């Protein structure tokens, strides 16, 4: 069971490398709800810009943001600076498409 890109079908991550709960409901400072899914691993995608702290929803990790690389439709961001584990992705359900 594949994930893909919603707006352009990029090969993102796998049901197999959810990480447990998976699913976080979180809020940004512009009121922005994300129903949140974590994976270990993710693929196909385009770090933007340097690690930040500022409103991490989850302790110990900085975030960067993640664009799908090929289309740049906003998928989520890549965690890491923190501990068991050091990195994972937390990536926007509702823009990915399972298979
Ligand atoms: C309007 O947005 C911002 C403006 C300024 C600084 C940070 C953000 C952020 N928005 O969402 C983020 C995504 C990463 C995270 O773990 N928590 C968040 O809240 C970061
Ligand atoms: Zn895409």
């Amino acid at each position: 069971s594949i994930f893909r890109c919603r707006q352009c079908g990029q090969t993102i991550s796998r049901r197999d490398w959810l990480l447990p709960d998976h699913e976080h409901v979180v809020f940004n400072p512009a009121g922005m709800i994300f129903r949140v899914w974590c994976f270990s691993l993710a693929q196909g995608l385009r770090l933007i810009g340097a690690p930040s702290g500022e409103f991490s929803w989850f302790k110990g990790y900085d975030w960067t943001i993640a664009l799908c690389g090929q289309c740049g439709s906003h998928l989520g961001w890549h965690y890491e600076g923190g501990s068991q584990p050091q990195t994972f992705f937390g990536l926007i359900k509702d823009r990915l498409a399972e298979g």
